């Protein structure tokens, strides 16, 4: 457990590591067009990485690399890399000749000046792509060796090289955060290349038909699933210039509490799942009652807030009071999907837990298409807001599929929760009168103790039993 709780702190700070940087490019760059171009260069590889960890290459390289033994292992990844190195270098080509098909795929709408920023950008960051699938692979051949807490936290390294890019920016441009993104991504590479190197080279792709015929069915199911960032960054590109740059630094915010109340406290309930199948019913509700017990107060508090808290991350240097107005409302938009996409991460889980995959696939692709579908009508007409609101409706719609399959829900105790919120709400709104810029900090701590008193009210005998 002590390696738990050690990764539990690395990924703590490798989340606040990656908070710092946006913090850093709203300071030194601000909202612009010069901003809207290194997202639309470095998204290809960010995508990439994206896909990688929902396990596109460790699904077909784990099962064929630990089935070889002998110098078949090393051929078998020479086969690999050989074979992805000539496709990549192919496209790298490919990419320097003809930028306008990957920026037409992110940024088809931005200005004349942006799309020709990111064709330079583009140079610098389409290499990338060959040091992230190394990455990837060596990612694997570490997991096969039962190797998971340092590979996971290397990201970070490619965070502190934009970082630093950053702060030279000052004397160079947005170039230099583009430079220090290639560069994050070669030291990633090389901060676990003993995986690789340590394999005798053979020229061969002898295996990679095999591999291929594993990789690329799950490859693009994979990149389908994610195909709403693409969507979502390019219909914006059709509004004005900097909604690229609104709608990262609004959702890169929102993914913190995202990740933290929708996703991670509701883990362990549903890890029990798993092991007991038939308290199928019992298991999901608790772990419907946690999800709720964190994203409910957490959406008030936060849309509440959202002002004070974006001017007190973001509102630095370059980054404006316009900004700050306008990147709030987005987070609010996407704040209001919070709940609703907690309960559809939980049910999703929990069938998974139990071997259903067709009603969580449904409910995906019900979501996507949802989420494509708003994009078009209201990302097209109101830009960022409605785009991240596009995709709070679309998990509303998905939470509805998925409450009409189980037919379970715990009410009261949703009741209860929505109450002990608003009580909360009440008393932070009360609190609401210096407008000191730092006073959103007390508020919060008010509306936690708020909210935990009258927690500890209305679930009195609940917490005698557990005490
Ligand atoms: C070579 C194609 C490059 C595509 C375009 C990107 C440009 C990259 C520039 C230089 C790459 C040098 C890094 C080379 C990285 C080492 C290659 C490798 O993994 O070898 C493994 C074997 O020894 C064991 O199987
Ligand atoms: C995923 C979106 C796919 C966009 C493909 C494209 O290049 O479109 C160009 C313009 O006609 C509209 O984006
Ligand atoms: C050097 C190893 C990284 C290879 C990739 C280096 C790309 C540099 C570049 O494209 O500059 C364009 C002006
Ligand atoms: C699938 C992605 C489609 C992207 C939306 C688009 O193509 O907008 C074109 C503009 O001209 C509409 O205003
Ligand atoms: C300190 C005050 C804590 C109050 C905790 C009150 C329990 C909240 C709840 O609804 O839990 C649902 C289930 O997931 C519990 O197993
Ligand atoms: C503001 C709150 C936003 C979050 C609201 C999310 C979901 C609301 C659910 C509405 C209630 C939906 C209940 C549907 C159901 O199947 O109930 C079955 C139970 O009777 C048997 O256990
Ligand atoms: C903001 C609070 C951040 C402090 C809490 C950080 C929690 C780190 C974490 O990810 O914990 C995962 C675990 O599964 C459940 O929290
Ligand atoms: C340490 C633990 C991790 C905590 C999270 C810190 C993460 C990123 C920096 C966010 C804070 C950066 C802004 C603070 C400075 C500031 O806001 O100063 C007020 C301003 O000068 C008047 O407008
Ligand atoms: C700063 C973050 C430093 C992260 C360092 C990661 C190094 C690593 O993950 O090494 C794993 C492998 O087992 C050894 O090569
Ligand atoms: C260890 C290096 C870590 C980060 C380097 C970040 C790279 C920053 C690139 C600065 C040089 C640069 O950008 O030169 C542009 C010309 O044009
Ligand atoms: C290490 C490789 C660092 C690669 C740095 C590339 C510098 C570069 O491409 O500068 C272009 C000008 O324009
Ligand atoms: C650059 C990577 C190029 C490596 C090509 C290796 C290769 O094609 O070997 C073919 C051999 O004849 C049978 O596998
Ligand atoms: C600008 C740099 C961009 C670099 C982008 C690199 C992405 C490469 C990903 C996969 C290999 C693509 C080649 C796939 C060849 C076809 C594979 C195949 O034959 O799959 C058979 C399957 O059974 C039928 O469903
Ligand atoms: C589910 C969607 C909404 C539930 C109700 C959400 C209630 C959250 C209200 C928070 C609030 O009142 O925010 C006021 C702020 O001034 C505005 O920016
Ligand atoms: C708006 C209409 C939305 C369309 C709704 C129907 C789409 C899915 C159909 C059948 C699922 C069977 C395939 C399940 C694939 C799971 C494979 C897997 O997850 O492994
Ligand atoms: C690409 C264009 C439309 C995609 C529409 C959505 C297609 C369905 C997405 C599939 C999905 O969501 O899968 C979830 C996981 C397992 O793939
Ligand atoms: C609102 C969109 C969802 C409407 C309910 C769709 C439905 O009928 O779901 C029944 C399915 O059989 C359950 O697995
Ligand atoms: C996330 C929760 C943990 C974060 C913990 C942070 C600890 C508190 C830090 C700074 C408080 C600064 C509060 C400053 C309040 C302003 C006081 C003031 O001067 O108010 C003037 C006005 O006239 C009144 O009437
Ligand atoms: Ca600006
Ligand atoms: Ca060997
Ligand atoms: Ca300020
Ligand atoms: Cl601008
Ligand atoms: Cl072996
Ligand atoms: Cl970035
Ligand atoms: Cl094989
Ligand atoms: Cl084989
Ligand atoms: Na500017
Ligand atoms: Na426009
Ligand atoms: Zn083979």
């Amino acid at each position: 457990l002590f390696s738990s709780i050690l990764f539990s702190i690395a990924t703590f700070f490798s989340r606040i590591l990656g908070l710092f940087r946006d913090v850093l490019f709203a300071k030194y760059f601000g909202v612009s067009y010069e901003l809207d171009a290194y997202f639309i260069a470095i998204m290809f590889p960010f995508f990439l990485r994206k896909v990688f960890g929902e396990g596109a290459m460790s699904s077909a390289f784990v099962p064929l690399y630990s089935e070889k033994s002998g110098e078949e292992k090393d051929k078998f990844l020479s086969s690999v890399i050989n074979g992805f190195s000539l496709i990549i270098l192919a496209l790298v080509i490919l990419s320097y000749f003809f930028p306008e098909l990957i920026i037409n795929l992110f940024g088809a709408g931005s200005s004349h000046e942006t799309k020709i920023l990111a064709k330079k950008l583009l140079l610098i960051t389409s290499p990338s792509i060959y040091f992230i699938f190394l990455w990837a692979i060596s990612y694997s051949i570490l997991n096969t060796n039962n190797k998971f807490f340092w590979p996971a936290l290397t990201p970070s390294i490619s965070n502190i090289t934009i970082i630093i890019g950053t702060f030279l920016s000052t004397k160079y441009g947005i170039i230099s955060p583009t430079i220090g993104f290639l560069i994050g991504s070669i030291l990633m590479f090389f901060s676990i290349i003993k995986s690789i190197i340590k394999h005798k080279y053979y020229f061969t792709i002898k295996h990679f038909p095999h591999f291929l015929k594993l990789f690329f069915p799950t490859f693009m199911t994979m990149v389908v699933s994610q195909i709403n960032t693409v969507v979502d960054m390019n219909v914006v590109s059709f509004y004005d210039k900097g909604s690229i740059s609104y709608l990262q630094y609004a959702s890169r915010f929102y993914l913190l509490p995202y990740g933290l109340f929708a996703v991670s406290v509701s883990t362990v309930v549903l890890s029990k799942i798993s092991n007991d199948r038939k308290n199928f019913n019992y298991h999901l509700n608790d772990a419907l009652k946690t999800t709720l017990f964190f994203t409910i107060p957490s959406m008030v508090g936060l849309i509440f807030l959202s002002t004070p808290i974006i001017r007190f991350f973001y509102e630095h240097g370059a980054f404006t009071s316009k900004d700050t107005l306008i990147t709030s409302k987005i987070l609010i938009a996407y704040t209001l999907g919070l709940p609703f996409y907690g309960i559809y991460s939980t049910i999703s889980r929990s069938y998974h837990a139990i071997k259903n995959t067709k009603t969580p696939f449904i409910a995906a692709t019900i979501v996507s298409l949802s989420n494509i579908i708003l994009d078009i009508i209201f990302g097209l007409k109101y830009g960022p807001i409605g785009v991240a609101l596009a995709t709070s409706i679309a998990g509303i719609i998905g939470v509805l599929y998925l409450l009409f399959s189980v037919k379970t829900f715990p009410i009261k105790d949703f009741l209860k929760i929505s109450l002990n919120s608003l009580i909360m709400l009440f008393v932070i709104y009360l609190t609401d009168f210096t407008d000191n810029e730092f006073w959103f900090l007390i508020q919060i701590l008010i509306g936690i103790l708020v909210y935990l008193i009258f927690s500890s009210i209305f679930y009195r005998d609940l917490i005698r039993r557990f005490l």
